[PDB]
């Protein structure tokens, strides 16, 4: 099976509006552009990546929407090492308030199409963005 | 954050509920037992794991219960290796049809609460299940 969805979900002790914010606006540099949509306004932004992903130096190139009124980021690879292994490769952060009322469920899914049965699945990806929420999840509190 | 889910999700060819029933009757090996609901039918089991993941040897305790209606399976862990990291350990394995009519969206979700801030996520785990679904899929066509 060529498609798939591999996901991590945490809950958060912030309230979901503010953890969304704070996750919105933020080895490895970037370059890159921002996006507005008419208004002046940025909408979000295009970025051309150098990270190090398990020792091994890549690049990516992401282009990042949000959507307030959901408290959604998405971020689209277009080009990039990772788009040796797949076809398709985007990466969407919700923050919904916990059904309990007060703190919060962060998803990070990685929805990814690979170019073909001998790709691998995204384990690597998906564990350095868990990583890199639990960090900066223990940089906040009340 | 304690709490959390991995998921993995993947498309395969096959009707869901086809594809369930094969799920459901399936170095490793296993003991343990059957349980019924009272007409004496086999409603899921106990089991007793011993399996190698990523080269170390492990034990585990593992109630399986299955839901026909909603082709989903449970596997409820109550003791072994993975209880020295996880307070809670549970994976659901749903199927269900693709909304597209024909093929299946497979998910199976490893349901945590980690002892403590110091405890792994279980990426070993979600691989090693993913995996393992990709095997048997390949072993199945039209
Ligand atoms: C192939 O996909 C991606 C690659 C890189 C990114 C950028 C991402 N954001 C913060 C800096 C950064 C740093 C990294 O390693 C130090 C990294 O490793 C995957 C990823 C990232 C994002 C990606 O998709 C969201
Ligand atoms: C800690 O959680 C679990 C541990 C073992 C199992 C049993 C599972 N089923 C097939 C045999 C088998 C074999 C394995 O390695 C060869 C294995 O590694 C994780 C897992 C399994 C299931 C578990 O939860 C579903």
């Amino acid at each position: 099976g060529l498609v798939g969805k591999l996901v991590t979900q945490l809950e958060v002790n912030c309230d979901a509006d503010i953890f969304y914010k704070i996750v919105k606006h933020h080895p490895h540099f970037f370059t890159g552009v921002q996006v507005t949509k008419g208004d002046g306004l940025v909408s979000g932004c295009i970025k051309e990546w150098n990270y190090v992903l398990e020792g091994k130096a890549m690049t990516a190139v992401e282009e990042t929407t949000h959507a307030d009124e959901t408290r959604t980021l998405t971020h689209h690879i277009t080009e990039g090492d990772a788009m040796k292994d797949y076809k398709k490769f985007d990466v969407i952060v919700e923050t919904n308030p916990k059904p309990n009322g007060h703190g919060s469920v962060v998803t990070y899914s990685i929805v990814y199409e690979k170019i073909n049965e001998d790709s691998p699945a995204p384990f690597d990806y998906l564990k350095f963005f868990h990583q890199n929420i639990v960090d900066m999840s223990a940089h906040i509190c009340s």
